[PDB]
């Protein structure tokens, strides 16, 4: 009498699956979820109940997509929709293995990354590391990661939300990146002391050099000309404190404190990333704007939808949001190439050296931000959240990648430090050898 609906699939953006039902027996008649590739984007994908419907992840949120309507005899079964993916599988594997690796050798708690195409915003590849395995019983991997802390875990973002106040000055017209400035090792700003991470006098850093050498002293001496009410302007246009509207359940808001309730001393913490907060979904679709010419295009993981008949309908585009002008987006493209530079007497050379690739216009930004300490409310001394962002690249964007790593003892390589830079060199660099991308003078961060 019951006429079953057949369950839909979760296929990427090539229409290589990710999910799909096979009939089996045991009620006798048993609908068998399959997931081909195991773990790979089961942080997306999530999984399947004992029922035939959706437990967790996409397969839960879509349920009704996926799962159609039984019919009846009449009432012709609703069998389900497949769901087209932005996911790009090759590219999600290779960076969900390199994540996990990451998390091995930096002895980070955990690590995740993020690949948008540059000009649409579209999700290529979002992964976790510890990533649980669908095809097996929720209940044997309380030791693993059901989530997806990509959108779901904010943190605060220190030093990569500078390309905030990078993109306010210019955009303004407040300065140009070979502005030699003068920056002292420390000022008093809204009532408190601001110190950058080196002890160093009055240097004569450039523009470019304060990102690139990543002074907070310079960027909020450079906010300064900018003002609270345009700097808080810009974080919203950047999109901070709301949800991006990706199409993935538990996506956080992140946290951005509304300029009406500014304390004296906001203004000298939000510039360099401190007192906000933030997904790696918002801090990638950050530097997306500033890779597509200025635009904002709202990150989107679900490319479209297949009826049953076959018809295939593509998920309506979000809406353009301008940030700063195309001129501006392309000049602090190139300021960031600043922060992969790499100079043998060291007065020319970024933060962030290694996550260049010769023979591409790389462009990013590294952050080292204290945690908080939950049995005090008050900063850890030696435990911090790692970030870096990035375009590759400059000149020619194609993929904007973000990266987090919770409190690593050592480099995303396994060298000493606490930088996520060789992840994105590993990741950016395969990407450009991937689709053979072909191959100026050094820039100055530091005048005399
Ligand atoms: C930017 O990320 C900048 N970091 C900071 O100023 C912060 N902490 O710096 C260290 C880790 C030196 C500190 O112990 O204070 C910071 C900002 S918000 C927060 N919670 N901590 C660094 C120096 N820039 S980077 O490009 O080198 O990463
Ligand atoms: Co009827
Ligand atoms: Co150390
Ligand atoms: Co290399």
């Amino acid at each position: 009498d019951v006429q079953p609906a057949a369950r839909g699939s979760i296929v990427d953006r090539n229409n290589d699956r990710l999910a799909f039902t096979i009939e089996a027996r045991a009620a006798e008649r048993q609908d068998l979820r399959q997931y081909p590739g195991g773990s790979l984007a089961a942080n997306v994908v999530g999984g399947i109940d004992w029922d035939g419907h959706g437990l967790l992840g996409l397969e839960d949120s879509l349920d009704a997509v996926l799962a159609g309507t039984d019919g009846s005899v009449r009432h012709k079964a609703v069998h389900g929709s497949t769901v087209v993916l932005t996911l790009d599988n090759d590219i999600q594997f290779y960076v969900q293995q390199q994540v996990q690796q990451a998390k091995n050798l930096s002895g980070a708690h955990n690590v995740s990354a993020v690949v948008l195409d540059a000009k649409t915003g579209e999700v290529l590849a979002m992964a976790n590391d510890n990533t649980f395995d669908p095809s097996q019983d929720i209940g044997r991997q309380g030791d693993k990661q059901l989530g997806n802390p990509a959108v779901s875990s904010p943190f605060e973002p220190g030093s990569v939300n500078k390309i905030v106040a990078a993109s306010a000055v210019i955009e303004h017209g407040l300065s140009s990146p070979d502005e030699v400035l003068q920056v002292p090792g420390s000022i008093q700003m809204g009532g408190v002391t601001v110190h950058d991470a080196w002890e160093h006098g009055v240097m004569p850093y450039t523009t470019t050099g304060v990102f690139g050498k990543s002074s907070n002293v310079g960027t909020l001496m450079l906010s300064q000309r900018v003002g609270p009410e345009r700097y808080y302007d810009m974080l919203r246009k950047f999109g901070l404190g709301q949800r991006t509207g990706v199409g993935l359940p538990g996506e956080s808001a992140g946290l951005v404190p509304p300029i009406d309730q500014w304390s004296g001393s906001t203004f000298a913490n939000l510039p360099i990333g401190q007192g906000l907060s933030m997904t790696l979904l918002q801090m990638t679709g950050m530097y997306q704007a500033i890779a597509n010419d200025g635009v904002r295009v709202p990150p989107r993981i679900i490319k479209a939808t297949v009826a049953p008949d076959g018809s295939r309908t593509e998920e309506p585009r979000p809406d353009d949001i301008r940030v700063v002008s195309a001129q501006t987006a392309q000049t602090v493209r190139q300021m960031l190439r600043a922060v992969v530079q790499r100079d043998p007497m060291g007065y020319q050379q970024g933060t962030g050296p290694t996550a260049g690739v010769p023979g591409y216009q790389m462009a990013g930004k590294t952050g080292t931000a204290q945690q908080i300490n939950p049995g005090c409310g008050c900063y850890f001394d030696d435990v911090y959240w790692i970030t870096f962002a990035g375009i590759a690249t400059a000149d020619n964007p194609r993929y904007v990648i973000g990266i987090m790593l919770d409190n690593p003892a050592r480099n995303s390589d396994g060298a000493p430090g606490h930088s996520a830079a060789p992840l994105f060199h590993n990741i950016a660099g395969w990407l450009m050898q991937r689709e053979n991308v072909p191959l100026g003078p050094p820039l100055v961060l530091q005048a005399t």
